[PDB]
């Protein structure tokens, strides 16, 4: 949260950067503005973050909307006022934050409601620099430890060695994930003592089959399915034997929520 | 370039962040890796940036491709080696940079080869924090100072006349003023106010043919820009001789789509 403000401040700096010449002449005025939502079926997130940010920029705000609220219909979601140069210099960054977070939080909520056994989660393929805000948006959307990938396995030599090694430097309660693309590799990971097994880019039937086989040798292993699964496809992998479905389409989808800041006169 | 490495170092901090627990036990080994392109019709960018970044991380590298180059066919586009902890912690950043930039350059070239008069350009609607990199991808992609007055400014100044007057007082003589407009009335008002560039926003091809025409008739030295979420299919609908620049949010907002990986060689 000091980290998040620093981050958003750095974004203001990038947009500015030395000085915002178009706004500079207005440094000696104040202005009020309406924050407008123009996209019609949507879940709000970034409100608390936005509020804190505006406060650090020296702007007053009120929002008529909360984080994780579902929004039927467009309108004014907030008002902002204060020094004019500050308001104009904060505009771009505020609207990115709210666009990204609303978008992610929205996708996420729709996935969630298409599932009845498995919980939806994000991948770690996030957009650099702002993955930290996308994660928060996912939690708002209604979603919610160590990862061992292929490159790790090649160096360690085996799942067994990798899990032994990592186990020596974490608490008994921290869980270890191993990523796999086939049955045999899923089974070695299980034997290796992995706590979570991630099935990469396999078909629904393959997953039906492998998830079943994992649960048969140890039903305490957590099975995660991960890929570019679309909202249309996601209930396909929703077997009783899958605990978590992660989809890159939560954080890599094109921003689609439309927001503006419109100065009142 | 110092600023770009700092930025990239910040992306590694985010990924690490305090310590990469899965790679920690491998930190007294070394490793070599192939950088893999798995998508077929593509222009490369981020190479020089990646090179410098890997160097800053302490990793040796080789690249068999350059910024600007068009690439048919998948393959190994480079090789990396050095301390295993450092390689593995560099991985995801490296591949975001490269996947982001390749994607923006690739699209940029596609847009560029559809136009004969106007030049393609990015807008200011960029992914925050990685704009510097996207703008570079755009250059590499083919396409390619000034000050922008938008609607919130004009509401405060009261008029374009006043807005141009005021901003003229605090910029060099070589610096151009852009005014953003959405109809004919406001477009001529901006020309009349002294604007050096007029950006035409959210308007149809015929509305743009007519307005850009009138602006060039009034003063042919005014530069005309067209902006919006214009697609690759639609983009030549705006390639009138009276339009100097077309900028599209497609360049920088589109989902990332060039598939790359880093594969340790054992």
């Amino acid at each position: 949260m000091e980290k998040i403000l620093d981050l958003l401040m750095s974004f203001v700096k990038e947009d500015e950067g030395k000085l915002d010449l178009a706004s500079f002449p207005l440094r000696n005025t104040t202005a009020g503005a309406h924050l407008l939502l123009k996209t019609e079926n949507v879940v709000a997130s970034g409100i608390e973050v936005s509020r804190m940010f505006l406060e650090k920029m020296g702007l007053l705000s009120k929002f008529n909307v909360e984080d994780g609220e579902y929004l039927e219909g467009t309108g004014v979601i907030g008002e902002i006022e204060g020094n004019t140069y500050k308001l104009l210099v904060a505009e771009r960054t505020l609207l990115n934050v709210l666009s990204v977070m609303f978008s992610v939080a929205t996708t996420t909520r729709r996935f969630a409601e298409k599932l009845k056994h498995a919980k939806i989660a994000a991948t770690r393929k996030i957009l650099p620099g702002l993955g930290v805000l996308q994660k928060i948006a996912v939690v708002h959307g209604g979603g919610d430890c160590v990862m061992i990938k292929d490159n790790h396995l090649k160096m360690y030599g085996s799942a067994e060695r990798a899990v032994q090694e990592v186990r020596k430097i974490i608490p008994f309660t921290t869980k270890i994930e191993v990523e796999v693309e086939n049955l045999e590799d899923a089974l070695r990971a299980v034997e290796a003592g992995a706590d979570i097994v991630m099935l990469d880019n396999l078909s629904p039937e393959e997953v039906k089959d492998i998830s079943r086989r994992i649960k048969d040798i140890n039903p305490n292993v957590i099975v995660e399915v991960s890929g570019g699964i679309t909202e249309e496809n996601v209930s396909l992998y929703d077997f009783e034997t899958v605990d978590v479905i992660s989809s890159s389409r939560l954080t890599l989808q094109e921003v689609f929520v439309d927001l503006s800041l419109e100065i009142q006169r």
